[PDB]
């Protein structure tokens, strides 16, 4: 079960989330119509060059056939990128560069940074 290697870049649709909520995983929310996101095309696809290297899954979501992943996030500004790691969510804080990346997965400065609590997708109470 995907055992080659398609593109570093994994596509996580609304089903896959749940994979989100294991191990380390990096997205990104980014636009077609977006002019910001294309500077980013780039930017990222240098990263998840290293990503599984440095032992870290990098994905991508898009706001236009994903209606439902936008909302499961409230994503109002972009672009914005997650780092979900083990289930917990933080909100990436830098200038989206490739040697940045690095540090915020090897020196793991994800630490010092405030996660997100607004999780609540599975066990429905209703």
């Amino acid at each position: 079960g995907s055992s080659g290697s398609s593109g570093n870049v994994r596509v996580i649709t609304d089903e896959n989330w749940r994979e989100l909520l294991e191990g380390d995983w990096m997205i990104e929310f980014y636009a077609p119509w977006c002019p910001a996101c294309q500077n980013l095309q780039p930017e990222w696809e240098s990263f998840a060059e290293w990503g599984e290297d440095l032992e870290v899954n990098i994905a991508k979501v898009d706001v236009t056939e994903q209606p439902g992943l936008s909302g499961r996030f409230i994503i109002n500004a972009l672009p914005t990128i997650y780092h979900c790691k083990d289930g917990e969510f933080r909100r990436y804080q830098g200038p989206r560069t490739k040697k940045d990346f690095i540090n915020f997965i090897s020196d793991k400065e994800w630490k010092s940074i405030e996660p997100v609590s607004s999780w609540f997708s599975g066990p429905s109470s209703g």
